[PDB]
Formats: structure tokens, sequence, C-alpha cells
């Protein structure tokens, strides 16, 4: 090794869900072990960190990918030779629960068809926050609880239901090391 530094087998990990679940702050927050304080992107830029699985090493690689509708037509370029998806939706947006069934789960059902994924709760620092719990009692909506997810995650064939905060890190390892699991599951 003069020419280069460690290397290793690269996996490929790919974020999908809805406009503002999440997906870039739950890839920075992880990736620099901080919740991004300055300027967060729309679409985070590829990044790999190092992991040690059984006494192995290995770079997850982590695309992101954005869930409006200006990058619909393009999202599909992320998916080729993808090892693992995350379908993301938070905790404190019903609407992004309803699209897992109904949106996240056929397109990659479409498109990555035998590739393993997880359903990755977000947000869930706001699941007790008095603001934002009053703004969903306005519509008599209320918080998605971990029994739904899990529920739900049962149901599509996703490998499990995790749930995470960005903002305080809470879960963020789980969801990583469990994406790897289901990668390294021959
Ligand atoms: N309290 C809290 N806010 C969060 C958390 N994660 C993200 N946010 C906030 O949620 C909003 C959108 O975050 P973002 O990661 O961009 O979601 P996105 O899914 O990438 N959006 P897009 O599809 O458009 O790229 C921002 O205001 C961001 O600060 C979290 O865990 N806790
Ligand atoms: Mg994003």
């Amino acid at each position: 090794s003069m020419a280069h530094g460690p290397g290793a087998l690269m996996l490929k990990c790919v974020v999908v869900g809805d406009g503002a679940v999440g997906k870039t702050c739950l890839l920075m927050s992880y990736a620099n072990d901080a919740f991004p304080e300055e300027y967060v992107p729309t679409v985070f830029d590829h990044y790999a960190v190092s992991v040690t699985v059984g006494g192995k090493q290995y770079l997850l690689g982590l695309y992101d990918t954005a869930g409006q509708e200006d990058y619909d037509r393009l999202r599909p370029l992320s998916y080729p030779m993808t090892d693992v998806f995350l379908i993301c939706f938070s905790v404190v947006n019903p609407a992004s629960f309803q699209n897992v069934k109904e949106e996240w789960v056929p397109e990659l059902k479409e498109y990555a068809p035998n590739v393993p994924f997880l359903l990755i709760g977000t947000q869930i620092d706001l699941r007790d926050d008095p603001k934002t719990l009053a703004r969903l009692n306005d519509m008599k909506e209320k918080p998605i609880c971990v029994e739904q997810g899990q529920k739900l995650a049962k149901e599509i064939g996703a490998c499990c239901y995790v749930e995470c905060s960005a903002l305080t890190q809470k879960g963020l390892k789980t969801v990583f090391d469990e994406a790897i699991i289901a990668i390294l599951t021959p």
C-alpha cells in the first residue's frame, strides 16, 4: 500500500422517502456524528464510512435521493447495483407513513425487485415535542407509534423496523448496523 491507504469491499445503501422526512440529515448526522448545523442540501454528496462486520472490513457507500417531484425522473439512476434500501418516513408526518405502502414500496418492487430494504421511522425526538404534538392535534392527527412501524415492516416484507433521530443521534447506529446485517445476511 504505497499508492493508497486502507481499502475494502464497497457496499451500496440508498435512502428513499418523502420530501422533508429527514433523509439528508439522517445521512449527514451519521457521517459526521453531529446534526448539520450549517447549510443542509437537498441531496448529500455520495459518501462512505468504514465498518467492521465479523472481523472483516467494508466501506458502506451512502447514496441520498430527493423525495420531491422535480427529482422523480432521475431518481432510479441511483438504484442499479444497490445492496440495501432504507425507506424513511417521519413519525410526526402520518402522510409519509401512508406513502410507504402506496409510493415507496411499489417503486422498489419495480426497479430493484429482490434487494432487501429496511423501514426507518425518523425524527423521533418530535414524538413528544409540545409544539409539534399540538400542530398535529389541530388535524386530529397524532404521531405514528412504534407498534405501527413494526407491523408495517412485516406486511411489506422489510427486514425490520428501526427508529432514529438525526438531531440527537438516538438509533442511528442501529439503522446502519442493521442495513449491513441485511446485506451480509447470505
Ligand atoms: N427535530 C428534528 N428535525 C429534523 C430531523 N431530521 C431532519 N430535521 C429537519 O427536517 C427538515 C428536512 O430535513 P431533510 O433531511 O432535508 O429531509 P429530506 O428528506 O432530505 N428532504 P428532501 O427529499 O427534499 O431532500 C429540516 O428542517 C431539518 O432540519 C430530526 O431528526 N429531528
Ligand atoms: Mg434529501
